C-alpha cells in the first residue's frame, strides 16, 4: 500500500533509492502543490549565480528525507541535464538546506534553472561560502536518489 498521497498534478520531483515511504514503485512522486503543502521556509543570500541578494522560498530537505523515510547518509540530486550533485544527508539538518520553489516571490521556469533548485544559506556561515557547497547546490532538480 502507499503511505505518501498520490500527486493530483504533474510530478516535478521523484525521490527514490533507499527510502521506505512511497506512492509509486520504490519512489515518492511530488507535484508542486504537495511540496508547498510540506511547509515553505525562506532563505535570503548572495550566490555565485544570481545578481545581488536573492530570496528563495522552498521546502526543508530534512523534512523531505523524514516523510520518505530515507535510510541513507548520501543523496544524489539528478538535474534535467543528466548531471548529478552528491550531498551528505547530514548537511540538511546542519545548514537548513532547502529545495527552492520560488525566487524573489516567483516560480522558476526552466531557463531560470528551475523549477527546483537545492540552495544553502551561503551568507549565514563562512563555511558555506566555498565550492564544496556550491557544487552540492543543484539546479533543474528532477530527482533525489537516497543511496
Ligand atoms: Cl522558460
Ligand atoms: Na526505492
Ligand atoms: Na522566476
Ligand atoms: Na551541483
Amino acid at each position: 500500500a502507499g503511505t505518501i498521497a498520490k500527486p493530483q498534478g504533474k510530478p516535478i520531483l521523484t525521490i527514490s533509492g533507499n527510502i521506505t515511504n512511497t506512492n509509486a514503485e520504490g519512489a515518492a512522486q511530488f507535484d508542486r502543490d504537495m511540496l508547498e503543502a510540506l511547509g515553505m521556509e525562506t532563505v535570503e543570500t548572495t550566490t555565485p549565480w544570481h545578481d545581488g541578494r536573492v530570496r528563495f522560498d522552498g521546502v526543508s530537505l530534512a523534512k523531505l528525507m523524514d516523510i520518505v523515510g530515507a535510510k541513507g547518509t548520501s543523496v544524489t540530486a539528478v538535474a534535467l541535464n543528466d548531471y548529478v550533485s552528491t550531498i551528505p544527508i547530514e548537511d540538511f539538518k546542519k545548514f537548513n538546506v532547502i529545495l527552492a520553489i520560488k525566487l524573489d516571490g516567483n516560480y522558476m521556469t526552466v531557463r531560470e534553472k528551475g523549477p527546483l533548485f537545492v540552495i544553502y544559506p551561503y551568507d549565514s556561515d563562512p563555511e558555506l561560502q566555498k565550492q564544496t557547497y556550491y557544487s552540492r547546490s543543484a539546479w533543474q532538480v528532477a530527482k533525489l536518489i537516497v543511496e
